[PDB]
């Protein structure tokens, strides 16, 4: 089998990717946002607290004749950002563009944090790094990939993030029309539970290569690309006016800039982020300062190839039973 979904921005700024899911029978569409980073299936409900819900699309598992509850299970998370989401479990058919798994764990949201409320346009997460970072309680739960898998024509999936623009998530199969040139292939350590890699390093602008390990997460439900301070200092440095904003919480930089590109290394191969990529406007609506999009992961504990990174290639999330990562250019 194979799915095929496109995923569109949530805004003008690529802030996040949604793609719509089908739940239950007959079908609930809920946009979730495809996350790299985490391995819970969660959406809003018709269980989230009624003050908790500004505008999202809700799962209602008493209307779905293939709902079941899953008894005992509960499932709590907190990401990176400091947003968090709890709740009880239903399993129920779930659909991506024409994949279906059923019995797949639906995580019903009795809470969220304000900054999922204030998201109007995300139902929910559906995770695809592994399944041992999964929260559900007793009994841990498989990704939407981990069910998929054995019945996928290959056990691949692949994120395709658009620019300004949609983009498309395939399972089971590697689109030769959609990159160009090569993908190049790249290990991965699943000891973290997360997609992790080595990048072999680093250019900024027109400048040469600097040779050196980066290892870090492949984290498409991660907007920015969070590196080592020592890369960031030396790309900011490069755009006259830039400074790190304590008060902002950042690299911000004179909106009138005009951006150099950021490269990384793939192997031998590189990986090109336009500096356009790289601008995420103004701090503040009407502001002359504008955020950066690679910032400094040294408060976080790891580095993180997010959206901005993400978003200039094709990426091969390879789920064979030595996990793999490719990139290409397109
Ligand atoms: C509440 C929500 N806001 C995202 C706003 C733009 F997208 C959030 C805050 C922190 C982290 C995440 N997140 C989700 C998966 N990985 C990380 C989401
Ligand atoms: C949403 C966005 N960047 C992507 C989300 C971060 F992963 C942005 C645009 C303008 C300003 C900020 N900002 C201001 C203080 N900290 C951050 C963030």
């Amino acid at each position: 089998s194979t799915g095929s979904a496109t995923t569109t921005p949530i805004d003008s700024l690529d802030d996040a990717y949604i793609t719509p899911v089908q739940i239950g029978t007959p079908a609930q569409t809920l946009n979730l946002d495809f996350d790299t980073g985490s391995s819970d299936l969660w959406v809003f409900s018709s269980e989230t607290t009624a003050s908790e819900v500004d505008g999202q699309t809700i799962y209602t598992p008493s209307k779905s004749t293939t709902a079941k509850l899953l008894s005992g299970a509960t499932w709590s998370i907190s990401y990176g950002d400091g947003s968090s989401s709890s709740g009880d479990v239903y399993t129920d058919t779930v659909s991506v563009g024409g994949l279906t798994v059923t019995g797949q764990a639906v995580e019903s949201a009795k809470k969220v944090s304000s900054s999922f409320t204030e998201d109007s346009t995300i139902d929910g997460l559906l995770g695809l790094a592994f399944s041992t970072l999964n929260t559900v309680s007793p009994t841990q739960q498989k990704t939407f990939f981990d069910n998929a898998k054995a019945s996928l024509d290959s056990p691949v999936f692949t994120a395709d993030l658009g620019y300004h623009a949609p983009g498309t998530y395939n399972f089971g199969f590697i689109d030769t029309t959609a990159y160009t040139g090569s993908i190049t292939y790249t290990a991965v350590s699943t000891k973290q539970g997360f997609w992790e890699w080595t990048s072999t390093g680093y250019a900024v602008g027109s400048g040469t290569f600097k040779s050196t390990s980066i290892d870090g997460i492949a984290d498409t439900g991660t907007t920015l690309l969070y590196l080592p301070a020592t890369v960031v200092s030396a790309y900011w440095a490069q755009v006259s006016g830039a400074k790190s904003s304590s008060s902002v919480g950042g690299y911000v930089f004179p909106c009138s800039a005009t951006l150099p590109s950021f490269t990384f290394g793939v192997g031998s191969a590189r990986i090109v982020i336009p500096g356009d990529y790289i601008d995420f406007g103004p701090i503040s609506t009407g502001s002359s300062s504008c955020f950066g999009g690679i910032q400094s992961s040294a408060g976080i504990g790891i580095n993180i190839f997010g959206d901005v990174a993400l978003k200039a290639a094709f990426v091969v999330f390879n789920g064979a039973t030595t996990p793999t990562l490719g990139f290409a250019s397109k």
